[PDB]
């Protein structure tokens, strides 16, 4: 893994707070496996390492805790502690009661709630987290709505970057990947920029699958030939323009996340943008 060597040298197991297993209570499943837990009371999310897994997974599990614990930013999920001295091993994580962003968007579509400014705040939150990660030379490699988490559903919600770790050629999230990534296996901060553009599309489409009527292979051929997605319905031009800049064919021509964050902030200053009505779904279609 491209992050293990650096994290291993510059972060200690002693940095991880071992919580006695007796003080941890699993309350319910949320979605290895992830539970809502309680520490004696702190409310937490608990990721488990299934006992059937291997020694490579042992490393992967420890490294997830070490890597998360390395960061300190409001828009990146917190590691709260660990319980590695008991089986199955736990990682204790910030509980995000809003759930994943993709599910949130699909379930909160306006029906016969959300406003444009709400979407912009989510995008700003994640862009803020990405800028922090870029500034610390960390390449996420799977920026997507499915890996973004929300503190709560209502106003004042905060979005944060996580990684559920779901990512052969059939497992590649090709629809979030720039050409140099899915053709050459090259990952940089500018490949995260591309993915963020696709995340923006997800957000302002209110949770549609990217390239809705296309398979992965069709997208591969589409994108390598210069093809790009059209704007989501009712998407403001300034927002779409950010997407298309994230999707420049050459990474050198894509903005960094400092620029992306600035441009999103500018959108929140434009009444014509934030007063744009989101589309409304008519049941009978
Ligand atoms: C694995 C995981 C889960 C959570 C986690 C998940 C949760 N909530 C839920 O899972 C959940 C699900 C459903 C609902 C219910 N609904 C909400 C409201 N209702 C109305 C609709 C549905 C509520 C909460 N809270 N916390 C956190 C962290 C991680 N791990 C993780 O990030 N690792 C990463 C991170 C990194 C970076 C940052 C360096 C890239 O690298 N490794």
């Amino acid at each position: 893994n491209p992050n293990y060597s650096f994290a291993g040298k510059t972060s200690s197991i002693s940095d991880l707070k071992e919580v006695p297993r007796k003080n941890i209570t699993l309350i319910r499943g949320l979605g290895g496996e992830v539970y809502e837990g309680q520490v004696s009371p702190l409310q937490v999310a608990v990721k488990t390492l299934p006992e059937v897994c291997s020694e490579q997974d042992e490393l992967d599990f420890l490294m997830e805790a070490l890597i998360i614990s390395k960061f300190n930013h409001q828009n990146i999920v917190r590691c709260i502690g660990v319980s590695l001295q008991s089986l199955p091993r736990f990682i204790l994580l910030e509980l995000m009661a809003g759930g994943d962003l993709k599910s949130f968007l699909r379930e909160t579509r306006p029906r016969p709630s959300l406003a444009m400014l709400d979407l912009l705040h989510v995008a700003r939150d994640i862009a803020c987290g990405c800028q922090y990660l870029e500034e610390n030379h960390f390449i996420h490699r799977d920026i997507a709505a499915r890996n973004c988490l929300l503190t709560c559903p209502g106003p004042g919600r905060v979005a944060k970057i996580g990684d559920f770790g779901m990512a052969g050629c059939a497992m590649l999230p090709v629809k979030w990947m720039p050409p140099e990534a899915f053709m050459e296996g090259i990952f940089t901060s500018k490949t995260d920029t591309w993915s963020f553009g696709v995340l923006l599309w997800e957000i302002f489409s209110l949770g549609y699958m990217p390239y809705p009527s296309k398979s992965n292979q069709e997208v591969l051929e589409f994108v390598t030939s210069g093809g790009r997605m059209d704007p989501p319905k009712n998407c403001p031009g300034p927002v779409y323009r950010i997407m298309t800049q994230c999707w420049q064919h050459q990474p050198e021509d894509r903005p960094n996340f400092a620029i992306i964050l600035e441009r999103i902030e500018y959108c929140t200053q434009d009444p014509d943008v934030i007063n744009t009505a989101l589309p409304i779904e008519y049941g009978p279609l």
